[PDB]
Parts: structure tokens; C-alpha cells; sequence
């Protein structure tokens, strides 16, 4: 069952074996992935998070981010540790009380403390639209049509060297899959469809690192949503999905009744499908209960290319139709050396006092804010352009901005910008050497918004900056509840920190 929009959510430690290998984890709602949190557009969500963690090897503090939800007027509820709050300590709880005006689509939630989400705290978050403009394109859209793609590690996250190329031990599809080494024939996930029906499949990358080449043997996929943004229909036979991205696609159950492989090939870790790694099963009602016998093609003739995507609504692009054609045009210098990433020469290390709390206490320019050199102020009611030229090791890097979606004016592997009708999204691959992936948005949401690579190992190694958007209006726009004001005193007391 789905939970929400008003619900408790307990965060616990437990042993799990999603690929046949037992390890302890950090779980929401007792499962991997966590339960789907759901509501309708414009609803009030009140997710009271109970921190019941006791195993220090995965951290006993926590904080949860609602990925892709704008949090307008509720910056304090966004979740990134030391940007918008101090962590929740064990034995305490915290009500994330916010609203979702003007958004409807496929989202997710995850820990936003250190690399803790890798240890299991990840789940889907769906905001349905009772008047969805795409409603007539499918018959079925429910918890059974969500497809999560996850990397899974046998080593605990706090034992992963910082700045290292860290590699997974299994791909999990809807929580199940097989290990790349010492492979055992542990259970695979089954997605069941009825011949003749059309399904809104909500594809969610909950990855900590790899991107996946996703396909379904015998089937194609008609994309209708990208990171919460409705798209024109685009039919493809393969989707390369980067960490934290989402797509809705229509699956037409129009092939013969039978069993078909679902494939998710990561860019690192096990290559291919031997022993049923990187796999799940699409089963038609009435098919024999047996593994598929289907083949992938040698090459995919209609793969997703990001520049083929266009919004369903006339969203356009803010600013003027040339590079630098914005009120505040930025170019970030994105680098890696010696185990640490940097942005504009500064490696991100979380501050002792969360950025939002520094601003509420009166610090009002970005040079007064800590960490020094890690906070860039943005002016209010302005068009922002951010060029993100690739080349830093460990690519391709999927960059994500909190508090906003953005027009993708230039995409990976294509030097031509699009100032007319590019897709809008919230997480974007910045591509490869020589690319100049560029995003635009307008500043109508006061508060500190994190910008970072969504490969969680890279964020931990410093690949982040904070956009302090409209510092002067942050306090008036974001009144804070007493329980939020209580978090840093409680956290610092528990950890013997002076502030
Ligand atoms: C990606 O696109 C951005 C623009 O969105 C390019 O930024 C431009 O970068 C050049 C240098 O590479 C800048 O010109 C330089 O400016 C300094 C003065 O600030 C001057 O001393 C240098 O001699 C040179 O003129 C320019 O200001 C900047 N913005 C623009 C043109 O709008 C960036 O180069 C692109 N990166 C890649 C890898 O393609
Ligand atoms: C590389 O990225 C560029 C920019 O996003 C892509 O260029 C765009 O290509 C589309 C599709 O061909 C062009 O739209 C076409 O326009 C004609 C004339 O209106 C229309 O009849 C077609 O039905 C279609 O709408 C679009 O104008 C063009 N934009 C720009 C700025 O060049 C390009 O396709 C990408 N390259 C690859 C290999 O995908
Ligand atoms: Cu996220
Ligand atoms: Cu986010
Ligand atoms: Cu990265
Ligand atoms: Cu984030
Ligand atoms: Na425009």
C-alpha cells in the first residue's frame, strides 16, 4: 500500500538480503526500497520521521530530502544536512510539513546525510494529477507500475574511501536482483501486465552512482514525463537514466502472452546478463511461470536522446537566445584532483551551522556565509544561466539543483544550444570532455538551494555548492516551526559540539 500524504515514517536498522547476501541496512518503513509516499497535486504532506537508528556503522543521525519538490516557503523542510537543517538524532522525531502546489509527477525521497542513502534509505514519492493531461494515454497507474532501479553494495557506505571509484555488487529492480560475483539464483522481481492494457510505468533511478541502460525485450516505451515535467510523447526502445532521474513511459502490453526480460545495464559493475544479473521479468497474465527466453538486440535503434524531448506545455526558455543571455550568467569550474572534487576552486565540506540557520541569524551576504567560498548568492526575480562544462574525472556527472527545475539549454554530446523548446528537468548529465551542458531558471523561491553531483560518493568528496537565493527575503519567506529551531541545539548537545 502507498502511505501519505499524512503519515509517520520510521527509520530503522535491519538485515536484508536483496541479492542473496545478508547485510545490515538503514530502512524507511522496514523495506528496501522504502514504501511509496503519495498524494495529489497541491496536497499538504506531513511526514513525521521517527529516527529509531542504533547502529553507528551507518550513522545514527538522519535527515530526509524530498527530491524534486520545490519547498517554496518551506526551505527548512528540504532535508540536506547542514544546508537546511541539523540532522534528527536517534530517539527523536520531526514533522516535515510542506505543500506541493503546481507540481505533479514522479519523485523520490532519500537520506541526505553523508552517504547514508546508499545504506538503504530511499523510496518513491508520487504526486498524482486528478486532471492529468496524459490520463487518456493509459489504463493503469498505481503502486504496481512504479519501477525502481538501484545500486546495492555489500560493503557499508561509511567504509567506502572518499573520492574513490566505488563499485556496486548488484543491480536491484524493484528491490531484487543478483550479485555480480558469487552469483546465486536469488529471486527476481516480476512486473505483471494484462494483454491489451496500457500502463503508466514510473521509472525511478534511486542510484547512488551508476547510470542504467534500461529496456524491455520486445517492447518499446513512450515517454510522457521527465523528472516531474510532462513531455510530448517520445517513443524509444532504450532509456539511459542517470542517478536520481525519473521518466514516465507508456507500456502497451501488445506482444504475445509470455515472459520478457527487463534489462538495466549499469555503466560500472557487472556487464551483461549472465546468471540473470541486471535483470527482472515482465510477465503477462496467463504466461507460464518461468524465466524469459528473449534476446536483447545487438544495438538499439531508437535510444533516448535528451534533445528529442520537449515539454507538453509551452514552457519556452527564460532569457535571451544566446550564451550569457541572462540576468546572472554563471560558468562553474568543475574539477577533481587527489580524491576531492571542487567547484570554483572550493571543495564542499558541510558547515557546523546549517546555511539556512546562518541566514536566519543575520548573515546576509554570501561572503559572510560558511563554508567560505561554497555559497553563491543569487538575486531575486532574475533569469539565471549556469554552464557546467564537463571533464572532471568520474563522469558522466548527473548534476541536480534543489528548489527548482530548469530548462536544459544544452545537453550532453551535442554542442548546439536550444533556446526554443528544450525539456525542463531537475537532474542532468553534464556529459563528456568538451561538453557545455547549460541550464536556466528564474529565481522565485527564496532560500539556500544545494547544487551538486548526484553520484553520492562525489557529493561526499566535495562536488557541491549552495545557491543562497534571495538572501534578503529568506527569513520572511520561510517561517520556521519550533521543532526545526530545536534540531541544532539537540544535535550539538548529543555530539558535544560548541555553537
Ligand atoms: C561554456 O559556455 C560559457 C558561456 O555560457 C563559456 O563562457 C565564456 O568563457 C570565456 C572563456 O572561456 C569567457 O571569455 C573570457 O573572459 C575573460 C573576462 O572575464 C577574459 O579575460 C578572457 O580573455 C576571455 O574573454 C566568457 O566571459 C564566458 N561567457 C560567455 C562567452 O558568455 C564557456 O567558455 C563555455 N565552455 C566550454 C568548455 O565550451
Ligand atoms: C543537437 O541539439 C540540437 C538543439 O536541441 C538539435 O537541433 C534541433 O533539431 C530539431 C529536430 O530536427 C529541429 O527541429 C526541427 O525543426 C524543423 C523546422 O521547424 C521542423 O520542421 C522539424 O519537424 C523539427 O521541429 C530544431 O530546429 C533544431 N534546433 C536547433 C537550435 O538547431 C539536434 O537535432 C541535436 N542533434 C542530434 C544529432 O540529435
Ligand atoms: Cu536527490
Ligand atoms: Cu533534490
Ligand atoms: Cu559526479
Ligand atoms: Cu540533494
Ligand atoms: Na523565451
Amino acid at each position: 500500500a502507498q502511505i501519505g500524504p499524512v503519515t509517520d515514517l520510521h527509520i530503522t536498522n535491519a538485515n536484508i538480503s536483496p541479492d542473496g547476501f545478508s547485510r545490515p541496512a538503514v530502512l524507511a518503513g522496514g523495506t528496501f526500497p522504502g514504501p511509496t509516499i503519495a498524494g495529489n497535486t497541491g496536497d499538504n504532506f506531513q511526514i513525521t520521521v521517527f529516527n529509531d537508528l542504533t547502529d553507528p556503522s551507518m550513522l545514527t543521525d538522519t535527515s530526509i530530502h524530498w527530491h524534486g519538490l520545490f519547498q517554496k516557503g518551506t526551505n527548512w523542510a528540504d532535508g540536506p544536512a547542514f544546508v537546511t537543517q541539523c540532522p534528527i538524532i536517534t530517539g527523536q522525531s520531526f514533522d516535515y510539513n510542506f505543500n506541493v502546489p503546481g507540481q505533479a509527477g514522479t519523485f523520490w525521497y532519500h537520506s541526505h546525510l553523508s552517504t547514508q542513502y546508499c545504506d538503504g534509505l530511499r523510496g518513491p514519492f508520487v504526486v498524482y494529477d486528478p486532471n492529468d493531461p496524459n490520463a487518456s494515454l493509459y489504463d493503469v497507474d498505481d503502486d504496481t507500475t512504479i519501477i525502481t532501479l538501484a545500486d546495492w553494495y555489500h560493503t557499508l557506505a561509511q567504509q567506502e574511501p572518499i573520492g574513490a571509484a566505488i563499485t556496486a555488487d548488484a543491480t536491484l529492480i524493484n528491490g531484487l536482483g543478483r550479485s555480480f560475483t558469487n552469483t546465486t539464483a536469488s529471486p527476481l522481481s516480476v512486473i505483471t501486465v494484462q494483454s491489451g492494457k496500457r500502463y503508466r510505468m514510473r521509472l525511478v533511478s534511486i542510484s547512488c552512482d551508476p547510470n542504467y541502460l534500461f529496456s524491455i525485450d520486445g517492447h518499446d516505451m513512450t515517454i510522457i514525463e521527465v523528472d516531474g515535467v510532462n513531455s510530448q510523447q517520445l517513443t524509444v526502445d532504450q532509456i539511459q537514466i542517470f542517478a536520481a532521474q525519473r521518466y514516465s513511459f507508456v507500456l502497451n502490453a501488445n506482444q504475445p502472452v509470455g515472459n520478457y526480460w527487463i534489462r538495466a545495464q549499469p555503466n560500472s559493475g557487472g556487464q551483461g546478463f549472465d546468471g540473470g544479473i541486471n535483470s527482472a521479468i515482465l510477465r503477462y497474465e496467463g504466461a507460464t511461470v518461468e524465466d524469459p527466453t528473449t534476446t536483447a538486440p545487438t544495438t538499439f535503434s531508437n535510444p533516448l536522446v535528451e534533445t528529442d524531448l520537449h515539454p507538453l506545455a509551452d514552457l519556452g526558455v527564460p532569457g535571451q537566445p544566446f550564451r550569457g543571455g541572462a540576468d546572472d550568467p554563471l560558468v562553474l569550474n568543475l574539477a577533481f584532483a587527489n580524491g576531492r572534487f571542487s567547484i570554483d576552486g572550493v571543495s564542499f565540506v558541510p558547515p557546523t551551522v546549517p546555511v539556512l540557520l546562518q541566514i536566519l541569524s543575520g548573515a546576509q551576504n554570501a561572503q559572510d556565509l560558511l563554508p567560505a567560498g561554497s555559497v553563491i548568492s543569487l538575486p531575486s526575480n532574475s533569469v539565471i544561466e549556469v554552464a557546467l562544462p564537463a571533464g572532471a574525472a568520474g563522469g558522466p556527472h548527473p548534476f541536480h539543483l534543489h528548489g527548482h527545475n530548469f530548462a536544459v539549454v544544452q545537453s550532453a554530446n551535442n554542442a548546439t544550444p536550444n533556446y526554443v523548446n528544450p525539456i525542463w528537468r531537475d537532474t542532468v548529465s553534464i556529459g563528456g570532455t568538451g561538453d557545455n551542458v547549460t541550464i536556466r531558471f528564474t529565481t522565485n523561491n527564496p532560500g539556500p538551494w544545494f547544487l551538486h553531483c548526484h553520484i553520492d560518493w562525489h557529493l561526499e568528496a566535495g562536488f557541491a555548492i549552495v545557491f543562497a537565493e534571495d538572501i534578503p527575503d529568506t527569513a520572511s519567506a520561510n517561517p520556521v516551526p519550533q521543532a526545526w529551531s530545536d534540531l541544532c541545539p539537540a544535535y550539538d548537545q548529543a555530539h558535544n559540539i560548541s555553537t
